[PDB]
């Protein structure tokens, strides 16, 4: 039908609010996730009001087809949402209440630069279609914004869920004042990563570092190269969960540094054996005794530098 | 169509019932499962009443779009259920019989705190929103709740499928709702895990422990490091199908313990070689003879303590 | 658009029939398969007795709409079939002819007790629900049951496709239903499994056994442990196919036996070295010479016993 | 609206034609691929004609729904094609032009017996629905068949695309029916296999064959067994892109040959060491000298014999 | 419902334009990328021009249907787009404004000759069919073609999104069609590839090379073969991504060169041992002294030549 008359001079306001029910399947490679929530809606329409004389219930219902309901669209969704109209009730004072239940698939960016200890924010954008007669603006009601007690994400924990009235849509066609942003702040659960990833890597490195206490060339070669193979194998477990990020990461820096340390250890073993063959054992002993202390200290300093760089 | 006439003394009640046909596709990483089942409803409409007189022996059977059907939805589903109506019958007394068949995908948490020998409970929720004229509450028909004898799940065995008879009424978004709970208790079939996982790891550990009866350095190093690599590969296989958790599991604790044991064995081999080279063979012999007994006993005690801690 | 009236109390019969066109995508882990075929029906409706003498000359052909067609469903399917009607024709006496083409994904359990050389049976179930005013039964018409010679399953031999004539009538949800069973017997092609799996395993086992002719500890350790690692990798490649089962299969038994043999070989090598160190070469020589004959004989005996146990 | 009257002496002939647009997703596990093309029909109907007088300048006419259109359905398709009519024109004589555009999934067998150097043939089948009034027989049209130069399949090159008639001696259809065959010939480009999968394996085998130029038992054992492990790893790599096939293959024969050669090499090394320890060095030298020449010649001859057994 | 009538012989032109919103899921093996964007159309239709003075309106809209809208279809898509009309508006002179929102999966070939540092161009094609006697041609509105500044793709740098203004007219199926081309130019981000793939490979190669400063045969064999195994594992990791291409890429050539280098290193070690055994230490010393310098220089020259060949 027709929109409400613009006889009222003030712009038409459509209050809004989303109530989350569940969020699931947050893919990391395509950075896409799904939602299932309640979409509430309300606006004032003085054209179709109600008087208490008809009945004392003070409540009347209507149909989706007979009453003009403004069209609200989602910006970043793969496909249009699935609408299931629930209930509408018209107060005697003209205010209407509109409900819907929808499910969607949302595209949002993710920043994996502190991958084990990162926090992400997921956005949902709302726009409206301007009507010919009057002016349509949006608003947020803090009462209709919330999340259920049974919202869970596998591996994450939800922190909060708010909204803003930002009318700052990128200018395309007369919609540069009719946007809305909903923010979902989440954090990753990182405790399981310690005993599953970090400590075995340190154990393998320390195993390979025992070559500085022996002078047998064959045993040193076996130790170092076999531990290198074990490190390459452990990279497979490191990779089977972490995404295929085409950019720098904390874990990537750690792995590259580990490769560098293995190379330097091989060089040290080679030079020690070569010096010992040339009837210069004192220099070889001095070099290996220096390396015994040099290696862990440099490893710890590089760890500290990297941690300060990425988290500060 | 309009709701049944408000008798102004009692809210409308609806008696539900779910009959399982088969369950399948219990995803472990996403904690989902798929269902196929019946759904039968029943309530009282004061109208549509007719006596058996005037050829009324044939009970009436209307069609959708001609009567009033309550909207009943599942809370924890990815998408709205795909359903098709089977039969609708109206008794001469005034009640109505309703049947339906649906398929759906359900989200439910899982608890892998005892992962090889765990038990899980799965939930299905039914909700209904009170209309603007009449209140609606739910009920349970205990003779229409059950499962086929042919309901099989791959990897699990089914124990019970009941329904809690007490709805949890509450008010949400300025309207009153009633929620039902269905519980499907299952247990895991753990027989396949023993000879495929547990025994080979024990064999590999016992193989790596043979280095205490030897005295050559190269053979000891080869044995221990190669067995460590084999353990890493078995860890690959084990963790290929186990989701990450915020708590500490059983298998993760055991795997970390075995990593610690390998590290300590490497340390002991290095110490023995270093002592032997420095011309103190008696001390090295005493150390290795002590370790021969010390290792299995400590392993046994640690395993027993862990089993008591988790399953106590 | 209403069920035909019975004469006095007799029920109505429908003669079904399925003609396979192609089977594909047989999953072991999911225990499903796909199929598309023809569904043929025929029943009696005497409200439409055609008279060719005066009212027309040719028998009537109808359209899917505005004609009473029995509802037919499949019990063990994930979702409802996607069927397109082909033709409906009415004979002068009153018997209706019907055809349609459909597809679905069928669920049926499998048996893996003889996995390399196992034979399976697959079931498809039809059903129909009795209306209040009429009772409906099902029947088989053997002239429309069959399969195309082009029906090919990748990796299986199709033997027969028959139906059990006698239905199974039962009362479910306070109504009478009838059920039909279609059995499709298939057998696995096992020749590809011999060179791909069986023989490399034997070659690696013999390579491991070749260590009883050597007297060097380092070489024996290298041989046995490297062959164990190769066996672990091949076990991973094999196990990527067979799902976990509550019972014990054949391949699992053979793999466990091979692990046992590896453990015993390691123990033998360790004992031989330990005895040789103590200046008792006679005992070590006797032990290794006895093992040279003991190992293959026991392997052969164990394999024969297992083959008799599982296939007898 | 009505089938054409059987007025002409010969039955009703339709001129068909398929014009490919692009192809993609040639899945090999399911032996299926998707298509996108045009479907142009043509038939004659003297019943309605547009004589060139009385404003008969309109050569063609547009009849979307008030005209008879034969039902053309595919045979080997998972689901019904997604077709939408493009153009409908009626010539003044009576010949009718028809045209659509469809997308579908095809099920055609694949044969990987010469996998690196194989060729395939993909079939698409067309059948027509008979009508009691007039007989309908399919007929190809040479000018309406073809394909774009913009078709492409990843890893394949297209040789030809033609059509031929094929009587339908199948489907047990009690009515007379006709079928059409469309054949697409594709040859795989094998160039990217010689430097990717073949030559590295030759290099690994030749590396393993250098154990015949040494007398050190430990070095020979390490060489041969580590190269066997490398062969297993390369087999794991190769398994990435090959199909999971249930029959014999050329590549499988090559892999089995390589395993056999590794076994024989280990046996030779053991024999040489056993003879050398037994104070018979001349025999060991003779055996090694024989092996140096024997191994490559036998490998080449067996490869020639396998290449003759296949490919002919 | 009817195409606009021509004046005498002139054709009808429609002005198009695509405003990008977001691109994602750029599959390299399948060579597809999903997309969703605004689509705009505009054309002149004088059969429904109005009088602004009498009607009292300055813009006139219509329902989504009940007006003649040209059929615009994409050529290289897997299926028809998921259209969503947003607005139809008309100008007083007769021009029709139009909007639409869609999403689709496109097909486009790629070039992988410079895979780490390559740039690609993606194509979107639009076509229209000539209905009636009114020829239809396309045109580009330069102020509507654009891209959102938030259009992002993971790992790619987006340079431009332009269109070729001149269409291409050709006769398909004895009918004329006009085609437009939309080009999206992107370049790959290569920084993450260097520390992930390039440098570990070099470190492993240098670890292999360190064997020219040694004399012990067992240590050299262990070093070279273990580094070869690690190289095979990294080959697995890299081959996970790249598809099969009929031509030779940069990475494939580099990998083959590395394989050849490993083979030559094994040969050199073998010949050094063979010469030293025959009591000729001087020749072996000279050979190894030469090889120490010879290997890195040859590697550098080969890399330089490859870089000049593929980029010159
Ligand atoms: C489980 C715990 C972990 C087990 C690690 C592997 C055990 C290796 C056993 C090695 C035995 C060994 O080296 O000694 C062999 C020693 C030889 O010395 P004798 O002269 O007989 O007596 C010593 C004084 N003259 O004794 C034997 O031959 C006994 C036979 C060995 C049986 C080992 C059984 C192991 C069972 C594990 C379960
Ligand atoms: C497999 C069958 C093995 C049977 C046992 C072979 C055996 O005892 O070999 C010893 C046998 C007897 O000579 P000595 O006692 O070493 O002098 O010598 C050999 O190894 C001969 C070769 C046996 C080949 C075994 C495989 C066939
Ligand atoms: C099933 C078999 C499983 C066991 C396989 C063991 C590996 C094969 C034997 C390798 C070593 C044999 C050996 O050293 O024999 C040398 C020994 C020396 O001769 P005498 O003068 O008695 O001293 O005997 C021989 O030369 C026999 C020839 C052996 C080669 C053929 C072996 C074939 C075995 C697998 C079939
Ligand atoms: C089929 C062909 C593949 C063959 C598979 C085995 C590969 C073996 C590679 C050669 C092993 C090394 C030979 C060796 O040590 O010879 C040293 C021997 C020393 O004796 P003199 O004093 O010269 O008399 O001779 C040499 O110095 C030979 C120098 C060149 C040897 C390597 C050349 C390349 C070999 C073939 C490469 C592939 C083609």
């Amino acid at each position: 039908v027709s929109p409400p008359p613009p006889i009222a001079d003030e712009p038409l306001t459509v209050n809004t609010g989303i109530y989350l029910i569940e969020c699931y399947s947050l893919d990391d490679k395509a950075e896409t996730f799904k939602v299932n929530a309640f979409l509430s809606l309300s606006w004032k329409d003085r054209r179709l009001a109600f008087d208490p004389v008809r009945s004392g219930v003070r409540v009347k219902t209507y149909e989706p087809e007979a009453i003009w309901i403004p069209e609200i669209r989602f910006v970043n969704v793969e496909n249009a949402r699935d609408a299931d109209v629930v209930d509408i009730s018209v107060s005697p004072d003209g205010t209407v209440q509109y409900l819907e239940r929808f499910s969607a698939r949302v595209l949002s960016p993710l920043d994996f630069r502190r991958y084990p200890f990162d926090s992400q924010t997921l956005h949902i954008y709302l726009i409206v279609r301007s009507v010919d007669t009057r002016n349509i603006v949006l608003a947020v009601d803090l009462e209709k914004v919330g999340k259920n007690d049974d919202v869970f994400l596998t591996g994450w924990d939800i922190e909060s869920f708010t909204a803003v009235v930002k009318p700052a849509n990128f200018a395309l066609e007369d919609r540069l004042e009719s946007k809305l942003d909903y923010q979902l702040r989440i954090s990753r659960q990182y405790f399981s990563y310690i005993p599953n990833i970090i400590l075995p890597m340190l154990f393998i490195l320390f195993i390979s570092w025992t070559a500085f206490w022996s002078t047998s060339y064959e045993a040193n070669v076996t130790l170092v190269v076999s531990t290198l193979i074990a490190h390459i194998a452990f990279n497979i477990l490191v990779e089977t969960n972490l995404p295929k990020t085409p950019y720098m990461t904390y874990t990537g820096a750690i792995i590259f540094m580990i490769y560098l340390f293995y190379f330097v250890a091989v060089i040290e073993v080679t030079v020690q054996h070569y010096l010992k063959v040339e009837s210069q054992p004192a220099r070889a002993a001095s070099i290996t005794r220096a390396s015994r202390i040099a290696f862990p200290v440099v490893f710890l300093l590089a760890n500290i530098i990297l941690a300060f760089l990425f988290f500060g």
